[PDB]
C-alpha cells in the first residue's frame, strides 16, 4: 500500500525518530528541525509543502494528537509504482536534486502508464457522464491539458462530441492522436497558441457547451488558480459546464473528504506528486467551492470526496 510505503519512508529517513525525540512541535518547529537536523534544502514551497505532508500525515494515522496549534508524538504503552518511483526519490529531491520527471517528450511514457490507471478511468468516466448523460448529441468541449488523451480517448467512447484540444506543451499530440477513436474529429489547438495557467485561453467568449478539466488542478499555482478558472468561465456558453477531476486535501471538518483510506492515499499522492516539476498540490475543498462559486459557477455536483466536481455557468 501506498501509506505503508510513505510510513517506511519517514521512518527510514529519521523523520520518525526526530519528531519523537522532539515529543512536541509545530508545523514550523518540524520544518526547522528537518532543515537543522536532516539537511533538507527546503528551499522552496513545494519542498517546505512536503515536508508539511508528512507531519499532515502522521496525524492523520494517528502517531500524533494535536492541542492547539502544537503537535505531540503519541507514547505507545508497553505492551513498480508511479508513486513508488517517486518515493524512491523523494530523498534525493528533498535534499535540493531536480524535479524526477516534466512534461517534456523524455517523460511521455511515464505519463501514459501512470495516467493510464484504473482509479482515473473511473473518475472520468464519472464526470463524462454527468457532464453529457441526457444531452443533444455533437456538444462542443474543450478537453483542455489533456496530455495523453485519456479524457479524450473516454469523451469519444461515452459520447458523441466536437473537440477541441488544447495543451500547454506539443509533446503528448502524436501519442493522443494514436489513443482516440476519431482524431480527424478533433480541433488540435496548436500549444504555440497558449502558453498555459495564467494567460487568457486563445478563444473567444462563450464558445464552449463545456470544458472537461482532469488531473490538471494541482499544477495550478495558487498566484493563478482564480484567474484559471475565471478565463474558463469567459470561454464557458451559458449554460455551458465546467467538469473537474482532481483530489481535495483532506480537510479537517471532514465536510467534504470523509473516507479515511482517501484522506491518508491524498497526502501520499500529494507528497510523492511533489517530484515531479510544477507540482503545485491539492486545494483545500471548502476553499474549491468558495472559490467556484465567486467566479460565479454553480457547483451542480460534487462526488467522490471531492475528486470529481461539476460547475455549472447560469
Ligand atoms: N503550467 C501549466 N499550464 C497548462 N497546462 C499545464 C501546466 N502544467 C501542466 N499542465 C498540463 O496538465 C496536464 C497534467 S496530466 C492530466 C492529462 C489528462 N487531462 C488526463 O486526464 O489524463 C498535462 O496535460 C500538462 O501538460
Amino acid at each position: 500500500f501506498l501509506t505503508d510505503r510513505l510510513i517506511r519512508f519517514v521512518e527510514e529517513e529519521g523523520i520518525s525518530e526526530l519528531l519523537q525525540s522532539m515529543r512536541r512541535f509545530t508545523i514550523e518547529e518540524a520544518l526547522e528541525a528537518f532543515r537543522e537536523k536532516l539537511g533538507y534544502k527546503l528551499q522552496d514551497r513545494v519542498r517546505l509543502r512536503m515536508a508539511k505532508v508528512i507531519v499532515d500525515l502522521l496525524y492523520e494515522c494517528e502517531y500524533l494528537e494535536k492541542k492547539g496549534e502544537r503537535y505531540f508524538w503519541i507514547e505507545g504503552k508497553g505492551f513498480v509504482d508511479f508513486f513508488e518511483r517517486c518515493i524512491m526519490y523523494a530523498d534525493k529531491f528533498l535534499n535540493g536534486n531536480p524535479p524526477l520527471y516534466s512534461f517534456d517528450s523524455a517523460s511521455t511514457g511515464i505519463w501514459e502508464e501512470f495516467l493510464g490507471n484504473t482509479e482515473f478511468r473511473f473518475a472520468r468516466s464519472v464526470l463524462i457522464n454527468l457532464l453529457f448523460s441526457g444531452r443533444n448529441d455533437n456538444a462542443t468541449v474543450l478537453a483542455l491539458c489533456y496530455g495523453p488523451g485519456f479524457d479524450i480517448l473516454q469523451m469519444q467512447e461515452q459520447y458523441n462530441i466536437r473537440v477541441t484540444a488544447l495543451d500547454f506543451k506539443d509533446v503528448f499530440q502524436s501519442q493522443a492522436s494514436r489513443r482516440i477513436l476519431n482524431p480527424n474529429s478533433v480541433k488540435w489547438v496548436q500549444s504555440a497558441l497558449w502558453k498555459g495557467f495564467g494567460t487568457p485561453l486563445p478563444f473567444h467568449d462563450t464558445m464552449f457547451d463545456a470544458v472537461f478539466f482532469a488531473c490538471a488542478d494541482p499544477y495550478i499555482p495558487e498566484e493563478s488558480r482564480e484567474f484559471v478558472y475565471k478565463d474558463i468561465f469567459r470561454v464557458l456558453k451559458h449554460g455551458g459546464i465546467l467538469g473537474i477531476v482532481t483530489r481535495s486535501y483532506p480537510d479537517t471538518e471532514r465536510k467534504y473528504v470523509k473516507d479515511p483510506f482517501v484522506r491518508k492515499g491524498t497526502l501520499c499522492h500529494d507528497f510523492s506528486e511533489s517530484v515531479c516539476e510544477g507540482w503545485c498540490g491539492f486545494y483545500h475543498p471548502q476553499e474549491s467551492e468558495n472559490l467556484f462559486k465567486t467566479i460565479g459557477y454553480h457547483v451542480n455536483t460534487i462526488m467522490l470526496n471531492a475528486s470529481v466536481w461539476r460547475l455549472d455557468k447560469p
